[PDB]
């Protein structure tokens, strides 16, 4: 069984069952030096990442998760860095919108300039809530696909479920 | 006309059209000290705030809400302080589930188990994540409430509906 490279980053911070969470995650992806120059993720970013990934609010991931996760968010900051060319670490809500678009988010004008209003201070918004807002759109979508069974585009959510599930992320 | 004693912190902020931003919220609220000897509420949570009164994705807020704001602030911190009684500026699990309960939050035992998780760290949470949790609560509970016109405690959920209301907080 081959080694992989990521690893020893998680099994440094990993606890007695093998499992990070988010603290230990913040400091297994800052090692990782997965953010590439721009600044490091925070532990609420973690924590959204945990429950993204996760899928049951235990507050945990393991390591096939974190593989997973690291995958993701590469793909996620070359994307980025396409829209910020100049490495300012900072994007405009123009820029979002067709950065959200092409990573197949399919999101009415409505829904981006919620999206907008909710990140950008002074018309920027930067690389950390950038990620932030995608990690907390693919567990939405996720739990949103996840529950509509009949694939009609609406969920028939109770008041508990709802709570529960967008309280995690 | 009265002068309101809260008002000089907010026109001090506010801009031209008599409304403030998340960022200018989180100056006037340091300056008003409502947070009252525990950690200021960071940039984040104000744009929480702002959403839940402006409950329209404008990302501003009037005096009024501004004043709206205060007060339920003000009444959930002293909540707080009842379940926080040595000021250590943090309250456990067990503590955080009566809490929620006592200010009018119907909860399942999985539905505060999923926000234990979502805002406690090493068995701890914050009197800033309290807060944050309240006004996520509220906007959400206020945005379910609104949408539920049968009142059978079921929301029918379009995607980007439901994508547009859960991003805005």
């Amino acid at each position: 069984q081959t080694q992989d490279p990521l690893y020893g980053y998680f099994a440094a911070v990993a606890g007695q069952d093998g499992q990070i969470d988010a603290d230990e995650l913040q400091r297994c992806l800052t090692q990782s030096g997965i953010a590439g120059g721009y600044k490091p993720f925070n532990l609420e970013t973690c924590r959204l990442m945990v429950s993204m990934l996760d899928r049951d609010m235990s507050g945990t991931m393991g390591f096939n998760e974190f593989k997973e996760l690291w995958a993701v968010l590469n793909g996620w900051r070359q994307h980025f860095i396409s829209f910020d060319t100049d490495r300012s670490g900072t994007v405009d809500p123009q820029e979002l919108q067709k950065a959200l678009t092409t990573m197949g988010f399919r999101l009415s004008p409505q829904a981006v300039n919620s999206i907008a209003k909710r990140y950008s201070t002074n018309g920027k918004i930067t690389f950390d809530d950038y990620i932030a807002c995608c990690v907390k759109l693919r567990a939405l979508t996720d739990s949103f696909r996840r529950r509509d069974t009949a694939q009609q585009g609406v969920v028939n959510f109770p008041y508990d479920d709802f709570i529960q599930c967008v309280m995690s992320v």
